[PDB]
């Protein structure tokens, strides 16, 4: 099985870093020399993570100003949503250094996303691209590929795309709305979002995604089938066991309640949210009754947790609940055996985390094309957990909408608390299976290899 030098290339957010670089652990273990290429503050807070520092080295790149960015801007942690695109013009402009690193390291294989450009630079040096995208292969399955003579309507993305294999997928007219307005999104240099993705889709040598045949399977075969070319699955990438302590402010407050009674809910760590819905949220998890931890930013206009929280609050939740505003080992609480309960903001590395988990999982998607389908098909088409409901139009929830998520789940009386709960351990019994990560990465490799 000879051995590979992959180059690395994600677009400049945590959340494309950070599965590139889990990614770049299943490949380094398995001989595979990396180069990963990470703006160049922004290494330090990755070095930790990297399990292979015989084979996988850092190659920080500066990202480059532009007129709007913030000084030192690097990745999207650093900007308002407004300004993204101005990091992707950024990224768009470190091309000629990408040239230069490519033509020294001579890796075989560059894995990228949203560098349009990249597939002629590859090609140009006998390198070979593959488009690795941290979406779930769902995602640009249903959302892509209907007939173009006009322009695609609301009423449009009501039914599949020809060939989708499944039926339709359920979308609220506030989703629809954002839906349809992200056709239009232009994304660093003058260039359709749209266009970005699909430029790197049809001249890399293959499309990636994580995943396992038996879910993504027929998603990553529809899309070969409209594109006609190679779409890989590396794998569902699990968490690697990691030999480590919890915190001990956490391993006691945890240990302290009955087993599977605890709610830990993670939404509102990525991005601050508006006051209202935090509020709504926070209060949401004490009219449950249940014991929580709630691991989340402050919200917008706020700078702490503390100075956010309704007065009365804190003396409610005494014993039961926590609101806590600082850095938690996520994967190592939802290993506790006391939590019973998981809302998640429905990213994929969230989402892995807590299938791999017994905990009843609650949905409570982050505005986002990957979000909404992944919470799709996590609640109505695998049905494992349930989602928090949302008013039609304005996509908000309740503290009541938050309370009823929950209370289903954790009545272990209710029916659909046990539905999902029981297809919840079937998911879970197949990717802990004992050659399905493990086999699934081999193949990958087999793949990445057929490509030279």
């Amino acid at each position: 099985a000879p051995l590979l030098h992959i180059a690395m290339f994600p677009w400049f957010a945590m959340g494309h870093l950070t599965p590139y670089l889990h990614l770049s652990n299943k490949l380094a273990k398995r001989g595979h020399k990396i180069s990963f290429i990470v703006p160049k503050r922004t290494q330090t807070k990755l070095q930790h993570l990297n399990l292979h520092p015989h084979l996988i080295t850092f190659v920080p790149i500066t990202v480059p100003h532009i007129d709007g960015l913030p000084h030192d801007a690097e990745t999207t942690s650093d900007v308002p949503f407004s300004l993204f695109t101005l990091i992707a013009t950024a990224m768009d402009r470190t091309e000629k250094d990408i040239e230069l690193l490519l033509r020294d390291l001579k890796p075989q294989i560059v894995f990228f996303d949203f560098q349009h450009w990249l597939p002629n630079l590859t090609r140009s040096l006998g390198i070979k691209s593959v488009q690795y995208l941290i979406v779930n292969p769902i995602t640009p399955a249903y959302l892509g590929n209907r007939p173009k003579g006009r322009d695609i309507t609301e009423a449009d993305l009501m039914q599949p795309p020809p060939g989708f294999p499944g039926s339709a997928i359920k979308l609220h007219s506030h989703e629809l709305r954002f839906l349809i307005s992200t056709r239009k999104l232009e994304f660093g240099s003058g260039v359709l979002f749209l266009d970005r993705l699909s430029i790197g889709t049809r001249l890399s040598d293959a499309v990636a995604f994580k995943g396992c045949r038996e879910i993504e399977g027929p998603y990553a075969e529809y899309l070969e089938t409209v594109y006609g070319k190679p779409f890989l699955l590396s794998g569902p990438l699990l968490p690697e066991p990691s030999i480590s302590t919890l915190e001990e402010k956490w391993v006691a407050w945890l240990g302290g309640f009955k087993a599977g009674s605890v709610i830990y809910c993670a939404y509102g760590s990525e991005s601050p949210l508006q006051y209202n819905q935090f509020l709504e949220l926070l209060l949401g998890l004490e009219l449950t009754g249940f014991p929580f931890l709630a691991a989340l930013k402050p919200p917008a206009g706020f700078e702490t947790i503390e100075e956010a929280l309704p007065e009365g609050f804190r003396e409610r939740v005494e014993g039961r609940g926590i609101a806590y505003g600082g850095w938690v080992q996520q994967q190592m609480i939802l290993e506790h055996p006391s939590v019973g309960c998981f809302i998640t903001h429905c990213g994929a590395a969230s989402i892995t985390e807590g299938l791999v988990n017994t905990c009843q999982l609650v949905l409570l998607p982050r505005l986002g094309s990957d979000h909404i389908m992944n919470a799709r098909l996590m609640s109505t088409k695998l049905k494992v957990g349930v989602e928090v409901e949302k008013g039609e139009e304005d996509g908000l929830f309740t503290k009541e909408s938050v309370c009823k998520a929950v209370k289903i789940v954790m009545d272990e009386e209710n029916e659909i608390g046990r539905e999902v709960r029981a297809n919840h351990t079937k998911v879970r019994n197949l990717l802990l299976s004992n050659n399905l990560e493990s086999s699934c990465v081999d193949t990958f490799c087999d793949r990445l290899r057929g490509l030279l």
